[PDB]
């Protein structure tokens, strides 16, 4: 779809076998989920945003759903106030901005 | 333009009379810059993100140009790690998402 910016732009992902809403954020690298239970290993990361840094889980090679798109990749999972899909897997959906 | 994510959606902006880049944050609702120097009249905000809150100077009605396109709107200042364009400014540029 289009999706215009009036409001946050969330939609609806499948992620773990696991149903959740998340922000396509352009200004995210990376994709962070609060609140999900992937299976298997991950590593200690933390990241930077405003505000300072965030520990997270690092899960590698995750399938998800994003708004009826299949996608595959890096989630990070950890205290976000937002569930956010960033540009590892925007891209892979032919996510684009147009003005 | 059209714009894919494979890097950084940044642009060129001017405001307040200075030249920046920012990035173009389709998940961030006002506009934040750090290191610019704005006249006039402001108000303490504290603002939440990743890793907690920030507190910022709040600017109204600050005209900013954004890959040459005219909009006028809040601006935030403080220390933010990148300068991001939000949705505030996005939707007066015409700016969507297409996928
Ligand atoms: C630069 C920054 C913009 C990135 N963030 C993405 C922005 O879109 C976040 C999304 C957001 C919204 C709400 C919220 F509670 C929390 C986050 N917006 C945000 O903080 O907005 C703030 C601010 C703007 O006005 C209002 O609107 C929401 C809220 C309020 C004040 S991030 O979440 O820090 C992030 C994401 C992925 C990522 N991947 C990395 N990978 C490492 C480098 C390789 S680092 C990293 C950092």
């Amino acid at each position: 779809p289009q999706i215009t910016l009036w409001q946050r732009p969330i939609v609806t992902i499948k992620v773990g076998g696991q149903l959740r809403e998340a922000l396509i954020d352009t200004g995210a690298d990376d994709t962070i989920f609060e609140e999900i239970n992937l299976p298997g290993r991950w590593k200690p990361k933390l990241i930077g945003g405003i505000g300072g840094f965030m520990k997270v889980r690092q899960y590698d090679q995750i399938p998800i759903e994003i708004c009826g798109h299949q996608a595959i990749g890096t989630v990070l999972v950890g205290p976000t106030p937002i569930n956010v899909i960033g540009r590892n897997m925007l891209t892979q959906i032919g996510c684009t901005l147009n003005f």
